[PDB]
């Protein structure tokens, strides 16, 4: 089997590898749609994760289920199933904690092109099927489907991790398709208010889509001033940081009022720290709560996002704004990420 | 003044009262647009809270201030204001605690038609005016903003205390008024398949607009084969209960998988337990969580779910069915809530 | 292999079993300490789960390691440690959901004798080792770790589940192994005042010393009356309940003040139905919780109860009134505990 | 009164006595403490410039005198006196930050708006939501630890959501550390790690709990911990001392998944380090918190049950006892010059 990999830091490009062979309790995979991210342009570019060497990329799809192993009992082969970017090992001592994520180490949870080939090959392997596989409903189209597994739960998670009370004001920092997802998720949770930071057209266009009834762009002012006089000096109630650089957190205790949360899904991926200002931190004592998680995966995650789509709580096809066909066309597609046309939210490759 | 009060249990009528005069930190208020509660029929009818004399009736109104004492800051004679159904004093123990609906005892909280003369009169007392008021933008109608104070905050109640998690199933026990507030609080809250039980077509229809997936009416079977039908026999994450006699908590209990949560707002005025199904329940070791809570009041409350119609998260005017002019016709509303027309949700008495 | 055994409903005896052999994840484990249980009682006398036919009894025990599969990674022949009373299955939904208790259907977290031969035997099976096994710190007595695999962790469950904040005022219904632990567990959660219900004068003496600030003995009056007269009328924050009949669901409710929560970790083995008194319960809207959990258990569960015995933050010890020596002790055990002395708490068997 | 006349300068001063308003009471003080914040505000104008201010918010006092709508509070009842009195009857409380009424640490009122309680009296605002009844039995050296030590150390504990059996560290052992200490072992935490130095202060940790110490003279903090917990790391660090740099120590030893809660003052520096990498770069799950002290009655009234049914003695906080208004001046100085075998002192006006 074929597939795109990593060969090494700012190099790509096609590799053979033996397909794998499932464990007992594993299960291989060909993708039927898969979705380059900016981690993978991290991954390889900028060094995000350390050296890899000849490592597949990806780590979004939707596949068909073509062997699975001899213990493995919920999925057979042919059924098409979402396979959700974190695919944890269930049996640590972090799952009993309810951290998947860190199953076996911080970020642990994450495996595809991170510790095992990822999902840019005619096939992949997963671990625990039963496990970390959800069933794909047929009525569910592919570029749809392919937003779930790290789109959708990554903003999902920033939304769920702000405490959004009931009407209360979110201002989410950062409109790319996480970001546009935390919207969504801030919608999903009962936010009133909505304030969305960002200055692509395409991205404001389908941050007003997905709910956000207010727009900051950081072109027409600093965004703490901006944010304090559209809430006439009342703050927001919560911060989600789907976006930026490291002042970017700054900016998000600035504009919290006391008691609320910041959220952050974002990717700090340079510098050596990340800055909390003293004063508007109430010097250590303002109760502004700062979180920041890996998205969930496994398979009741996928299962219930699936039914947030199969029920047409939210729909991410607006987040598709490029649509290829074809194996050749990952490099195309993965390429795009890195040169990030403003027409660009979320390119999606459809294989036979 | 003129006041449609309870005379005794079973019996209601015009009374004549005192107009009441404001305390430095209160307010006096005259109704712009009243709502009858069926709250008012079982203190009246069926003796749920005890004996009553000549007490005004209601308790769901936007009015205008007349009057304010001394010390009351943020709102002036002209003001058009929400005013919360549970308007409770702020310095109580219970206050400190985090329960304002019960300040000074068990549901004490809810002051207006309970244990003070409540809005269907030509003026009403509020206590606290700054703490227990808020005003009202122009953009939401009368009839819409009525259904704020008692409806909107109760039904939300009840999904706010189901602890829904996004994506998860959730049925709702009894679609009135609060059930279908219930309805559009679970979507508000993520809710994936929302199971709505209920009958009346018209609130079959109202359920389905607000967010329902599936109907189950109680006439075409046992509440609990029905839904153990749809969900397949995996149960609902969790069940809200807006109506229903004593023997409803057993459905719920029954339907809920373990580890779910159970979330009543309703009110029952009869009976003298209600049933905890033992095997269903785990025999105590299931973890279904029970909870049953009065409606949140408050300004902050009523600002919030302002904003949610502002903003248009939720429109809260398809539950008004039938909307009356003129103090005479109190009388009218009042007994269409008694006797419920099967095309009836919620009617309001318009006092232009 | 010698095994005391349910034979049928009603009679208990010694029987030759085959040795279980492990699975690849699965541990053997014989037996350095074991103790019965009420449940134990349930099981054979009232058939609480049902016919069972030659299923060795026991679900408490403190163990050598003896065998282990050829996956199991943490645990190698020779380990003393100690076999939660719980050993779900860790790759489940409900897992997932952090239900573990639940693994596969109510209760199936609970597998010694129910689903598979317990602990009384000459050897046991223990599944998923190096997920459901914890070692035995040497300092540790095995009297006292005996108790760490139920009746701690379902104590100190019932305190878990009854949201006890720093200084609250907690009442424990029934002083029973599990309620001893129950109020040792409110005194770890920060509980000031601490009532304890029960009549037999050892479990009196064990309550003061785990904490309890009152003993209210339910043969001088009715329980409610006595709590309401202790607490000035301001009732409890918290209610653990850990025995009696179904009856005293609607004693807790009574007691509780309005948002408190009534956390049950009793078994109710008859009746249909579970009295929740309407009235005091706010007709629904008292913001009175309840909660009603299966012991944790697993390894990490076990692994932090050791540490509270290893640090010294309690001594289960005080909980062991007899103690017998020998494999064939288990029978009087056994039988001591149906009898139930007026100086009987929980008895332990030493073997070896 | 002992009063701030300005920066760098405190001095004695005239009694003018505050009038109370209809919802507040007088209360002469019976026992009062010096803190570390009464020092900051002084001489490092930490909360800016002031002019006879009386100094002190730490005092279980008498009340004397009462408005006409006080109702659970009467001339002559012993009454414990929160450090934080806020308003409550503001949109923070109803959001349930207390502590935030009417603006970002708005509940401290204490020698910060208003008169302190280094004086023959000082005025509490809202009696009946402000104030505690003092029991007999509890002893007044005792009883002055609840207004701010306790409750705040108390408050670092529960802001770091303690499991049973979790491995807690503090990271600073002064009284407010100490209370940490406590805390933990009230919320049910097995191991505790104290990080500190003064023996004093390790002999306390000890006391109140703490099943480990670890000396900077070892070593890092963070290099000591990671061997102690054999790499696994501690589920939560409860920070109450140190510098900016505290917080990314809090950080690198906290596995993922855990908390650090913050209840130190950080009165220097523009950013608070947050260390990229072992905050997995944004999404290791390590929740930070940082909040303000609780206050008001019933604050007071539920630590003052965990005194009275000794779940905790906060007495052994209590190194040094003076008798006499006068010696609040020396008590003060005590705090600035910090000797090696202080705690917390305490002055006793009764
Ligand atoms: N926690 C997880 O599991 C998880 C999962 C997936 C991804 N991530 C990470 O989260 C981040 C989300 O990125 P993405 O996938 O949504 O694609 P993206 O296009 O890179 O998102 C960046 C968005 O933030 C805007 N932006 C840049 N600087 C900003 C600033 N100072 N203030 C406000 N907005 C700013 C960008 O607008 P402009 O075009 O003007 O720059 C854009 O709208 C990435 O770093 C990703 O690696 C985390
Ligand atoms: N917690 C609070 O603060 C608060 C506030 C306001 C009201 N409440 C109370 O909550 C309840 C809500 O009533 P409402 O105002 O929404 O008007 P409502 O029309 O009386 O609500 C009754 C609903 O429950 C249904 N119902 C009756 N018996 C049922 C059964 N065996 N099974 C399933 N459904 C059944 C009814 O079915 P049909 O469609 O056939 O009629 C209807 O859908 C009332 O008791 C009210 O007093 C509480
Ligand atoms: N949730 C779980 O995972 C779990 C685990 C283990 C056990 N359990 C069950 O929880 C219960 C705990 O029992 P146990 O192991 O602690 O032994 P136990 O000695 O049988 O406990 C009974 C206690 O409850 C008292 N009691 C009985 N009726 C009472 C009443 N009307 N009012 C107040 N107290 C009353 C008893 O009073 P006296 O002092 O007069 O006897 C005694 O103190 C058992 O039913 C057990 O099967 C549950
Ligand atoms: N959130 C609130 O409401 C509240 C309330 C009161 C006070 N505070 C503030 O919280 C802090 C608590 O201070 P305190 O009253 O307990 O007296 P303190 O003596 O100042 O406490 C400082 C503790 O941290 C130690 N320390 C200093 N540098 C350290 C470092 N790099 N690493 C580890 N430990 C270090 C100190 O050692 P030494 O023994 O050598 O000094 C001491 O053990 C103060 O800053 C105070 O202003 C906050
Ligand atoms: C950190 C990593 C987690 C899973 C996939 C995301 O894009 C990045
Ligand atoms: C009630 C029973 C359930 C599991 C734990 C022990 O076996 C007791
Ligand atoms: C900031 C200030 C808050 C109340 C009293 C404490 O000592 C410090
Ligand atoms: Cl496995
Ligand atoms: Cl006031
Ligand atoms: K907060
Ligand atoms: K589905
Ligand atoms: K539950
Ligand atoms: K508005
Ligand atoms: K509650
Ligand atoms: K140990
Ligand atoms: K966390
Ligand atoms: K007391
Ligand atoms: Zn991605
Ligand atoms: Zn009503
Ligand atoms: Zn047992
Ligand atoms: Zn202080």
């Amino acid at each position: 089997m074929k597939g795109f990999a990593m060969l090494s830091i700012g190099k790509v490009g096609w590799i053979e590898k033996e397909k794998p062979a499932p464990g007992p309790f594993d299960a291989i995979v060909r993708p039927l749609a898969v979705a380059p991210c900016t981690s993978d342009i991290h991954t390889v570019f900028e060094g995000a994760i350390g050296e890899r060497h000849n490592m597949i990329l990806g780590h979004e799809a939707v596949g068909e289920v073509v062997e699975v192993g001899s213990e493995v009992k919920d999925f057979k082969p042919g059924d098409r199933v979402v396979v959700p970017a974190a695919t944890p090992d269930w049996r640590t001592s972090e799952v009993q904690r309810g951290y998947h994520q860190h199953s076996g180490g911080m970020l642990a949870g994450w495996k595809f092109s991170n510790v095992k080939d990822g999902v840019f090959g005619e096939f992949f392997h997963v671990n625990d099927a039963d496990m970390n596989l959800a069933h794909l409903p047929k009525e569910i189209p592919l570029e749809a489907a392919v937003m779930i597994p790290d789109m959708m739960t990554t903003g999902f998670h920033g939304a769920e991790l702000a405490d959004i009370e009931l009407g209360a004001t979110v201002a989410v920092l950062g409109i790319g398709p996480v970001g546009l997802m935390a919207v969504a998720g801030a919608k999903l949770r009962g936010a009133g208010r909505i304030i969305a930071v960002g200055s692509r057209p395409v991205c404001v266009d389908a941050a007003k889509y997905y709910g956000a009834t207010d727009i900051v762009n950081y072109k027409d002012g600093p965004i703490e001033s901006q944010i304090m006089n559209l809430t006439e000096g009342k703050g927001v109630d919560a911060a989600i940081i789907a976006g930026g650089n490291a002042d970017i957190m700054a900016t998000a205790v600035k504009i919290v009022k006391p008691g609320g949360t910041i959220a952050n899904v974002n990717y700090f991926g340079e510098g050596e720290v990340l800055p909390v200002p003293r004063l508007e931190w109430g010097c250590g004592m303002a109760h502004k709560t700062i979180k920041g998680g890996l998205c969930p995966g496994g398979r009741l995650r996928m299962e219930r996002l699936i039914d947030l789509v199969f029920y047409k709580r939210v729909d991410p096809s607006k987040l598709v704004t490029h649509v290829f066909r074809g194996f050749d066309n990952i490099e195309k597609a993965f390429m795009l990420m890195k040169d990030k046309p403003k027409d660009l939210i979320k390119p999606v490759v459809i294989l036979a």
